[PDB]
């Protein structure tokens, strides 16, 4: 029962930076004398709730072999105000006393909130005294603090300094391969039938922080209860639970997880296969992307330094966003998404930059800036561009923004050293309109009788979002027919795919959404958004 | 008199959920430990104030069989900070001693408010002895903590995470089939009247939790006797008391509910025949909100995923409030209405989503969209468009707008994944019309040389709205004649049925609400909205 390594899952590479720098000075003290390291005595981990931080802790604690000390927060902050100092004291003498030894600081922000924004007298002096125990810590006391809080920003920034902790480690939200690493290890002992399929429910857990994903198995096996309970204890009916792939899909469906808000800074599923027809801008992107990351070398040998910004620009639902997430698979870079209506619902600029910087090849990307523009405006676009200017060239974080509406993006933005790579996305082309189609329609059942290039020279002038409109208008065509014979079946397989007359009843009322007129405007801005940043008709 | 299940009505699945993580566990250990699935041991009862939960909180220490210890939160907060640290702590220490135990915290915001807020330095030392109680339950201990607040977000977040309160049952405002089981338990013991029929007062109190339904009774009960004595104790005036149905009307009319401005979740009372001429509109409807719900299987078969917004614009007054909450009503959807005008008098939007999340087929309509254009709005605009980007198409929360100024709707509710699906709602046509007027007029009495047929050929252009007037104002003449008449009977029925003089006077001043060049306007709408997202003419 005892947790350990092995209990925690997806965050493979945190416990081996744990590890580094708790265990491996230990095993091997002759490897940091013969190099002269200054091993580090303070981990600060922080990540939001749930994510399996405290879990780390007790693995430490279990697995290290070094004496553990474990202050809770709220622990220390119940008692009088006399004993919380005592308890502290006592916390960092007794590890000195049987080094090598880790204190583990469990809820910091509870002990160590912003002096500056305290109230209470008694609180500060806390602070103030861990304080001085951390710098009470001499070097050759092997002696390593560790610390764990969901509000890292909410910490004394004292305490986040050299000496102090001074590594921090995210036990941040895991991606789909960890989600189903966390349900393997919280479904060892829960019986499942031969239908469950983790990987699915897995990859369907968006938002699932560990925590969340340990109660989707418990209320799975709830719900695999309530299903017998309701019928009918008979060892029969005992012997006849284990939790189905339905019971986990109602679970998932109740589920309301904690995370959905988090930014995310996963790499994303869409591939050029998603898009297909954008053949020459998925080359540029690789340029621009693929190269800076993948030959380095070249860039150093020709003297010129990459441009890490690009802005798509070009009529509604034509692939910007799905380029953006495409060229950050290909080079399997994290990818962080901020939508324009997000910026101005919201000092967290910064913080989304941050991110950007700990996903070392990440693609930042700022979609619907037409927002921005249409519309806390000037403050957000003044602080993205301090911002980008902060961000240099040598660092693998490529900004890519997307806006419909490049008669109002400000100039400031397409300066050189900013989004100056300006790459025009059109309607597609007839050949490009068979390929969106045939993209869209990957997952669906289609009769043979259904000729793409027929429905490709029919849709002139459509965009990629239009197109797949047709194809859920056909699908629906599709699934009203099968309700449809479903109920003379049982009132007294009809229909296996989507045929070509469920695309004729779809493209019946279907119209473009960009007009002819628009994509006049369009092109005359593919010629001049370059221009559009000295005086230009505003005298 | 002992408070027990019986007593408590309206929250039936609430009762079920409470038995099943309280009293099922104990009933069946076995059946839990077959599962390997472990009972969760924090539950937080939340709702406004007066649904009933301090009721469900006695009727579980009355009916679960297992030790109850009853915290409330102002009788801590009333003693010393000693004595209060002291009770919270036996409290779980004889919960702990005496397992299988619940422990009860009433108003836990009282106990727990947020620290950050909290000015007292003994206020956060309560709370973080709360917290370290919580943490220190072990799992082999049967302990199940309960708290009830009706301010869940004034809580400290650290009592709502996994470990501690991380399972919430909401004690909501009841609906009219719970209204009537509150009456009911509260009429037990007040002699009734044989006229009294507490299924229209249920359907008539409209915001009113189990407390105001109590206070209702007690007034309805206090009329009676007012009525009795003011004539005027005889045995006979005695016997003679019953509650008529005058008196529960008299108290319905003096009641002043407290959950009037609390958001309803109900599904509504508005059927298709409550429209009548919208079929093509009802069948689109259908398509879009039933067979998601009722047949998942068919759109994971064509593998195309359902959209779950829709927009209805067109002319003022035709019907496309009633539209939403028809359909909310034919798939048996909880239905919730949010006009512009209340976002506008408002952190509020996230709680609008929370709760269509809750209700798991929740249809959640985004009435009177117009006062945003016309107008804080780029908050609310910016704000609907983030939590309608969080919300997944796989969850069964349908997103409805309506809109009768197409001309200035923001183009980025419109975009894919958004509102999408846009459903023009014209002018009535002749048949339409006829079909309205007979809807109007089901619960209305009328002569039979009433013609419809003429009224509507008379009412060209006219939309709902102005036939109801028509409607009204026939039945305003018809109560002046039938005025009329009694005061001619008094001083020396006359009027059974609205006859067509009525609706002549009626029509002799109605004018359509809609010109013919709004028409014109809003059928040009009708083929640019989807336009309406590029440059536009803006350039
Ligand atoms: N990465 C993970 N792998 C396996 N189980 C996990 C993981 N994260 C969370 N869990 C489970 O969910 C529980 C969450 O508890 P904690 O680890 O204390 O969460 P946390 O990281 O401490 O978040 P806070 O800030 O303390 S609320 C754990 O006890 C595990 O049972
Ligand atoms: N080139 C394309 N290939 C395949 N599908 C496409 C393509 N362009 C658009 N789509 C479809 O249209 C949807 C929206 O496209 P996006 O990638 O968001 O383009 P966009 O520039 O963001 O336009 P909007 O304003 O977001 S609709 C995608 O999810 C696809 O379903
Ligand atoms: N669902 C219900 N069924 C029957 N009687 C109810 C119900 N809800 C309330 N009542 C009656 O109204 C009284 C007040 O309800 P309480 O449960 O005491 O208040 P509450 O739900 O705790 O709200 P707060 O937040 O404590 S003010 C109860 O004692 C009952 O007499
Ligand atoms: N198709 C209809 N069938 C029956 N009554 C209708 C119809 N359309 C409108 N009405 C009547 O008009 C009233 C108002 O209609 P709504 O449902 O609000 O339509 P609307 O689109 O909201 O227009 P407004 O601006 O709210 S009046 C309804 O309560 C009905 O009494
Ligand atoms: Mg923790
Ligand atoms: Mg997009
Ligand atoms: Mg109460
Ligand atoms: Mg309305």
């Amino acid at each position: 029962n005892e947790i350990g390594y092995d209990d925690i899952g997806g965050c493979r590479k945190q416990l081996a930076q744990i590890k580094e720098m708790v265990e491996l000075p230990l095993r091997h003290p002759q490897l940091f004398k013969a190099i002269g390291v200054k091993p580090p005595r303070g981990i600060l981990l922080y990540g939001p709730p749930g994510t399996g931080k405290t879990l780390v802790a007790r693995a430490v604690a279990n697995e290290s072999g070094s004496f553990f000390f474990l202050i809770n927060g709220p622990e220390i902050m119940s008692k009088l105000a006399g004993e919380s100092e005592s308890n502290l004291r006592k916390a960092f003498e007794e590890a000195e006393k049987n080094a090598p030894a880790i204190i583990f600081i469990d809820e910091l922000d509870a002990i160590a909130p912003k002096r500056e924004k305290t109230h209470g007298e008694v609180e500060r002096r806390i602070v103030s005294q861990l304080l001085t125990l951390m710098d009470g810590l001499k070097q050759r006391s092997h002696v390593i603090v560790m610390a764990a809080t969901n509000r890292p920003n909410s910490v004394d920034p004292a305490l986040r300094r050299f000496g102090r902790f001074d590594r921090e480690i995210e036990i941040g939200i895991p991606d789909s391969i960890g989600r189903l690493e966390i349900l393997r290890i919280h479904t060892r002992n829960i019986r499942l039938a031969e239908d469950v399929e983790l990987e699915k429910i897995a990859n369907e857990a968006h938002g699932h922080v560990g925590a969340d994903l340990a109660s989707l198995c418990s209320e799975a096996a709830l719900q695999q209860i309530r299903n017998k309970m309701n019928l009918i204890i008979d060892a029969e009916v005992l012997n006849s639970l284990a939790v189905t792939m339905d019971d986990f899909r109602w679970a998932l469906g109740k589920s309301n997880p904690s995370a959905l808000r988090e930014t995310t800074v996963e790499v994303p599923n869409v591939t050029w296969d998603d898009i297909g027809g954008l053949e020459n801008v998925k080359r540029e992107l690789q340029e621009l992307v693929q190269y800076p990351v993948e030959h380095p070398d070249k860039f150093l040998k020709f003297g010129m330094t990459p441009s890490k910004g690009v802005l798509f620009y070009g009529p509604p639902g034509c692939g910007k966003t799905l380029l953006a997430k495409a060229i950050a698979n290909e080079c399997q870079a994290n990818f962080i998404s901020i939508k324009g209506p997000e910026l101005l619902t919201m000092a967290n600029v910064r913080d989304i930059f941050d991110k950007a910087r700990q996903a070392a090849p990440c693609v930042l990307f700022f979609d619907e800036l037409d927002s921005i523009a249409k519309a806390a405006a000037d403050r957000v676009i003044n602080q993205l561009l301090t911002e980008m200017d902060g961000m240099s060239a040598k660092k693998n974080v490529f900004i890519i923004g997307a806006t419909n509406r490049p008669d109002i993006i400000d100039g400031a933005i397409l300066r050189p050293g900013r989004l100056d790579q300006l790459i025009y996305i059109p309607l597609p082309d007839e050949a490009s309109r068979v390929n969106i189609l045939k993209a869209n329609l990957r997952k669906s059942p289609i009769a043979r009788d259904v000729d793409i290039n027929f429905l490709a020279k029919a849709t002139q002038g459509f965009s990629g979002a239009d197109l797949t409109e047709i194809c859920q208008r056909a699908c629906k065509q599709a699934i009203r027919e099968s309700i449809e014979a479903e109920i003379r079946a049982e009132s007294e397989d009809p229909v296996p795919e989507i045929t070509r007359r469920h695309f004729e009843e779809a493209m019946r009322f279907a119209r473009r959404s960009v007009t002819e007129n628009d994509v006049r405007k369009y092109e005359m801005f593919a010629q001049t958004l370059q221009q559009s940043r000295g005086i230009g008709n505003n005298f």
